């Protein structure tokens, strides 16, 4: 196949590092895969990365800590809204508990295309979850403490966007983007790469024309973009050439982000969408020892003081 | 100075090539200054230049004539809607009349922030216009026929947005773009280049939240991006990079589009943005022909009969 195959990793601005190990480690049950320090312009941030067992696309979750930035982002209607992870059929309620158990309140259950789901939100920013019952998801749950094999989430169910302009929105997404609507409940729009089998390839747009826009930047309590994978570096330019080809010319150049290849585009439901290209994560760090160095970039030869600031400030343990 | 200076050109999707020629050179009094063709996938399609004697920043108009796509785009909300001429002050009734005479509809003339002005529509497309008297615009008009120099517009005045989210519009102009709110009548705001004495530095918000979003793809009555004129590619580089910092990733690799160096960024109002970098428009064309000759893109090697199928069914005359 040659044109975006699923979901790739998603990525939010979270609160505090130990925040969010507190929450993809010990109860998500995701393995600590990376851990990065860039600098920001004004102060040193982790970029973290958080997976199955070796990083694998709709598992990866990405997370910049942005709790020492007094930026606070707000929900709202242009952006990703809620993320959610696919567990086994039956196993809802031991999440539940297993959730409660940790402090973090969880929601009227409920029932979305025939399937159970709970929401609950990131203790340390506000950032929406959701765990849903996928019986057709057969992917290799990792095997961490924290939560037994019975029970693991096996990657990302779905993502999904609040829209202001759907009929546009619906365009891009089958004309630019290869998916296909196949279903629709209420103001919900489900949109499934076309022709695909594997799970972690669903997108609901929820239809919110009411809705005032969410934050675009860098800020506590936002999901950024949604990435997805792409085959190779050669489709990836021809989605941007097709792309830009109908007035999207604001399609970013390549950017190289460490562990994948990326390209970035507005699109007119008001999301930045990214076609990806997979680097892994290991090219740079042991298997057996993944998440456990930290790699600084480049930025702080000149002032390394700031590693030091980044370390106490927001501890990782 | 080392950030963005003033407008640059705008580029506007029209009807047929004749008709541009019609309303650009034979109403408004502009000097055809060059016409190029290339290929869009399906058709050959002109891209059309207007401006002043020698395309000086802030008189540049660009056009697609693209009738003969079926695509009709959309006025809407998340977009420019208005394109602003500056002429004399005394000179409204001659332009009303010599609109009408050529059997453009002009409609109630107004005031806005004291300065007196019409609106009309391009008669092959329907995009929409404005004369407005501004006793402040000192630019050379261009001579030519059609329209006395005692009453020749100098260039744009102002573009006009309408935005559905100002908030974060407004931060993006005074933050990234180089723009400061310096006045506000109704729903209209008004920014202008931070610092600026020269005339074409006017961007007029509209916040119009109530209204669906336009058209953002390449299509008939719509104007697709405003560009904005930056010293050079250094100045660009900066702003791209400051501005992805913050969380528009989409910021456009650097394209060559002729005549000028351009990178597009998809700002939280809807607005696509161009900072552009001046290429001319006479090296590759002698000053005195200017627009005579028609330069087609290298495309075209492999299809030289669709040449002549453009000169046709859009005839330049
Ligand atoms: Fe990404
Ligand atoms: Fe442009």
């Amino acid at each position: 196949t040659n044109h975006i195959t699923s979901l790739h990793h998603i990525t939010i601005c979270t609160g505090t590092a130990q925040g969010d190990i507190d929450f993809f480690v010990k109860v998500m049950g995701q393995r600590f895969v990376k851990r990065t320090l860039f600098y920001d312009g004004s102060i040193p941030i982790y970029h973290l990365y958080f997976a199955d067992e070796l990083g694998t696309p709709g598992t990866v979750m990405t997370t910049f800590p942005t709790r020492r930035t007094g930026q606070k982002g707000r929900k709202g209607s242009n952006q990703f809204t809620v993320c959610t992870y696919a567990i086994p059929k039956g196993s809802l309620e031991w999440w539940i508990g297993h959730l409660n158990a940790h402090g973090i309140a969880t929601g009227e259950p409920g029932t979305r295309f025939g399937q159970r789901y709970v929401g609950f939100q990131h203790p340390d920013c506000g950032i929406d979850f959701e765990v849903l019952e996928d019986e057709n998801d057969t992917r290799q749950p990792y095997d961490s403490p924290y939560v037994p094999i019975e029970h693991a989430q096996r990657g990302f169910h779905s993502w999904t966007a609040s829209v202001r302009e759907l009929e546009d929105m619906d365009f891009f997404m089958e004309n630019c983007w290869n998916f296909e609507k196949i279903g629709e409940e209420g103001n919900r729009h489900r949109y499934r790469v076309k022709g695909t089998t594997e799970s972690g390839t669903i997108i609901d747009l929820l239809h919110e024309p009411d809705r005032r826009q969410g934050s675009w930047t860098i800020a506590e309590g936002i999901i950024h973009h949604g990435a997805f994978a792409v085959p190779d570096m050669d489709i990836q330019a021809r989605i941007k050439f097709e792309t830009e080809g109908v007035g999207f010319t604001d399609f970013s150049d390549r950017k190289n982000r460490g562990y994948f290849e990326s390209t970035y585009v507005r699109t007119p439901g008001g999301v930045m969408f990214e076609a990806t290209h997979s680097l892994g994560f290991t090219h740079d760090e042991d298997e057996r020892s993944l998440g456990m160095d930290l790699k600084v970039s480049p930025q702080f030869d000149d002032k390394k003081h700031l590693i030091e600031q980044a370390m106490e400030d927001d501890p990782i343990v």
